[PDB]
């Protein structure tokens, strides 16, 4: 069978919000444990030598505390030494990304250092990308890409996010099934209270390398905040706080997800627990982006045997407030005409419209991807042969 669990999140080095100053590594595996994702993917855990606040070796704890669960496959992907713990740089500490998994690697983990250069010129190291193949009974390989940006601190900071989420992308292959997943620490749109926010730029790219955000294909964004504190919350900007991401490939549908209330106050950060399922090779695969500078959404066009169409179709934008615009998709053959037309209204906190239908491609087929104003007239559009 073709199913996938992949999880996502950011442990906060097993130390909870409700109980500050342990750690708690098992209080995380309990969560993971009940999850029983087939592939997670942690960040913010650490490889500590002893000293004042040191951590410990998380991942071998970990390790431990799932062993029996069959979570015997892991790697740690270090992304930075020497941290501060307690209000002084600890000798000897570490940061990395972590994979754990049901099903054996295929190879080794790969890390590539994500560069923080607007920040702190020539300094040190604080981001990397993990890169480990799992070989899935059902599936086959997977690409697993798991990864952490900066924080959007600063105008600086947000440069940085850019170059590294540039380098994270031209890591990642979409003609192999890959899951790209972890704390990006972006909105999917500019944060309206910082005017050098690139959040919508940002997710145009990840859009263009073919990528879908699995959550927001099957649920309301607004409806999976990740920062814990902000659950519950209606009020602005919390349902805008979803930060933490898994991305995947066209090879795969999106069947559900949940962010993890097993225990949640575990973390600062939710869990996101994703069930994809593994279709056949994509035929073809197309992302038309929207809006006069692309910016505005997108439409992501899969095409599959024997003979099915995807169309992935996504207004990204808008927070609480609907402007009443609308990103509207059309295929089209070769002589102009409509052959099928999906629309997505609403704000970036609501749900995709994906629409899957059997059909083919005939030559000379196009998409077109438009932003629709309130009022009917087409403000922008643009269109692609396949
Ligand atoms: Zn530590």
């Amino acid at each position: 069978r073709r199913d996938l669990r992949v999880m996502t999140w950011n442990i906060h080095t097993a130390v909870a919000p409700d109980a500050p100053g342990v750690v708690d590594e098992p209080r995380i595996a309990a969560v993971i444990r009940a999850e029983a994702p087939d592939v997670v993917v942690l960040n913010e855990v650490h490889r500590d030598a002893p000293g004042p606040g040191s951590h410990g070796d998380q991942p071998a704890r970990l390790a431990e505390l799932l062993a029996a669960d069959g979570y015997v496959h892991t790697w740690f992907g270090l992304t930075e030494v020497d941290l501060p713990h307690e209000g002084a740089v600890l000798p000897g500490s570490s940061n990395g990304n972590v994979v754990m998994s049901r099903h054996p690697f295929v190879g080794g983990g790969v890390v590539v250092p994500l560069p923080n250069e607007n920040y702190e010129p020539g300094g040190k190291l604080r981001r990397s990308l993990l890169t480990v193949t799992v070989d899935v009974p059902g599936l086959g390989d997977v690409v697993v890409h798991a990864t952490h940006l900066s924080t959007p601190g600063s105008a600086v900071l947000v440069e940085d996010q850019k170059e590294q989420l540039r380098i994270v992308l031209d890591h990642v292959d979409a003609r192999v099934p890959s899951v790209l997943a972890g704390d990006l620490n972006i909105w999917t749109t500019d944060v309206p209270t910082q005017p050098y926010s690139q959040n919508n730029l940002m997710q145009s790219w990840i859009a263009e390398d073919h990528l879908a955000d699995t959550w927001r294909q099957v649920n309301d964004p607004g409806a999976g905040p990740t920062m814990t504190a902000s659950y519950g919350r209606p009020e602005s900007p919390h349902p805008d706080r979803r930060i933490d991401y898994v991305f995947a490939t066209p090879a795969f549908d999106v069947v559900a997800g949940h962010v993890s209330l097993v225990d949640r106050f575990a973390s600062d950060h939710l869990g996101v627990v994703m069930d994809l399922r593994l279709g056949g090779a994509p035929v073809a695969a197309r992302t038309v982006l929207a809006g006069e500078d692309g910016l505005d959404g997108w439409a992501q066009l899969t095409a599959s045997r024997p003979g099915r169409l995807r169309l992935s179709v996504c207004k990204n934008r808008g927070q609480a407030d609907d402007d009443g615009t609308a990103v509207r998709a059309v295929l089209r053959n070769r002589a102009g005409v409509a052959l099928r037309t999906v629309t997505d209204s609403g704000t970036s906190r609501d749900r995709c419209t994906v629409e899957t239908w059997r059909g083919a491609l005939p030559p000379g087929a196009r998409l077109e991807a438009c932003l629709v104003g309130a009022d009917g007239t087409i403000l922008a559009s643009r269109t692609e042969t396949l």
